[PDB]
């Protein structure tokens, strides 16, 4: 039960007193975090709101998400879904953060990371993970 593979994905507002220095701390902490937790997952920022993915073992999601939820630099975070899964999305990517120019490029309709369509996460996993594979190998 506490290895299983899960999938959590979660929304909330950023509250950045400066993007660019909240960010580059929010990578380089999470980079050597999810690495030794195995974690792996993407960070999608638009400006407002944060949406992230985080997949790994049921009780490192846990753990982290706990973490994660005590960070002052977002806050209304609520969970979109944790899901078990057979194998990971983001294999390759402890955290790949992906920002507002590069969600334009992707998933147009979706930049405002409001996730009220019931397949806006499908469809960002779906967009994302495919963007990133066509690299692969
Ligand atoms: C929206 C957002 C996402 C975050 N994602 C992660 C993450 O995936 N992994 C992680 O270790 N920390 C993440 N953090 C930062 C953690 O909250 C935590 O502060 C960090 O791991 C520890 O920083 P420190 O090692 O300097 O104390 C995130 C913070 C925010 C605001």
């Amino acid at each position: 039960f506490m290895d299983e593979l899960v999938s959590l994905t979660y929304r909330s507002r950023v509250r950045l007193a400066d993007p660019v220095a909240d960010i580059v701390q929010i990578m380089r902490a999470s980079r050597v975090r999810n690495l030794r937790l195995g974690i792996t997952g993407i960070l999608l920022y638009n400006g407002v709101h944060f949406v992230q993915t985080i997949e790994g073992p049921r009780s490192a999601c846990d753990e982290l998400f706990r973490l994660i939820s005590a960070d002052p630099r977002h806050q209304e975070i609520l969970a979109f879904d944790l899901e078990p899964i057979t194998a990971r999305r983001f294999p390759d990517w402890s955290m790949r953060i992906v920002s507002r120019k590069e969600l334009r490029a992707l998933a147009p309709d979706l930049e405002r990371l409001d996730l009220s369509g019931p397949e806006d996460v499908a469809e960002l996993h779906r967009t994302i993970a495919a963007s990133l594979s066509r690299g692969d190998a």
